């Protein structure tokens, strides 16, 4: 039951931090937040990946099975951030008054990235849903 309950509590901030993001994304004020919530999501990681990391050790028995997972994102979710800031360089219109102001690769992105946290959390329940060894 630890592997779901663990999961899930992992997954409150995970797809928090997404969904703030998206608020951002799509409302480019350029006031601050890009560069706050930047390092943020990337300390973020950084720290959360060392936990998922240190209950799925290699020394004994090199069998990493969410580790894999956990790695592959930081590396899409990395790359990701360099776009959004190139992209903020190039147009330099973000003006103030009210909502709705975004850009079709910028909700391209978001999708993406929304879909692939569903397909993980679920990739490595399937592969192993239940709690026997390995």
């Amino acid at each position: 039951e630890e592997e779901l309950y663990y999961g899930l509590n992992l997954l409150i901030p995970c797809v928090l931090i997404s969904a703030l993001a998206l608020l951002v994304f799509l409302l480019p004020a350029d006031s601050g937040e890009k560069i706050s919530l930047g390092i943020t999501v990337l300390l973020s990681l950084t720290v959360f990946m060392l936990l998922v990391a240190e209950i799925m050790p290699s020394t004994s028995d090199s069998s990493p099975s969410i580790a894999q997972y956990f790695a592959s994102t930081m590396i899409i979710v990395g790359l990701s951030v360099v776009v959004t800031v190139i992209v903020l360089q190039y147009h330099h219109h973000d003006p103030d008054g009210g909502e709705g102001g975004g850009e079709g690769i910028d909700r391209l992105c978001l999708m993406a990235f929304s879909v692939f946290t569903i397909i993980c959390t679920i990739g490595i329940l399937m592969s192993a849903p239940n709690f026997v060894e390995e």
